[PDB]
């Protein structure tokens, strides 16, 4: 596009917000020694609103924290398997401990897209900028 610096900046910020919310859910599960979940409110798009807290019957009745969604316009954050929620446990692992891959894209294209990974141990990592997603999912 006309301004590569801004494109990278907006994708970087969005990836950081999603990272921060996932890290918060994980750190709270570890601190509280209980299952703390994070749920995408809309479209299974983790950039359109998040709720964090105790999950029961598919809902978080009393969120510990909410995220209002990415600030920039054309962004999506979708997971490889289209998960709508994740649940961290007391030892930092997800249940189930399945590797997760989020693609953070602008305009539904992978150009300059970012990858945020969750390992089998539950560790959350923003992949370097050289790594683009295989798909925006």
């Amino acid at each position: 596009g006309i301004d590569p610096f801004t494109e990278r900046n907006e994708l970087q910020s969005a990836a950081e917000e999603l990272n921060a919310m996932l890290q918060y859910a994980r750190s709270e599960a570890v601190s509280q020694r209980r299952a703390i979940s994070i749920q995408a409110l809309k479209d299974k798009d983790w950039g359109k609103g998040l709720s964090i807290g105790v999950l029961a019957s598919g809902s978080i009745a009393a969120p510990l924290r909410k995220h209002d969604g990415f600030r920039a316009a054309t962004l999506t954050a979708k997971e490889k398997s289209a998960v709508e929620h994740l649940t961290f446990t007391a030892n930092g692992t997800l249940v189930p401990p399945t590797e997760r891959t989020f693609a953070i894209c602008q305009n539904g294209k992978t150009d300059g897209g970012r990858v945020l990974s969750i390992s089998q141990a539950g560790r959350i990592q923003l992949e370097p900028s050289s790594k683009a997603p295989q798909s925006c999912y």
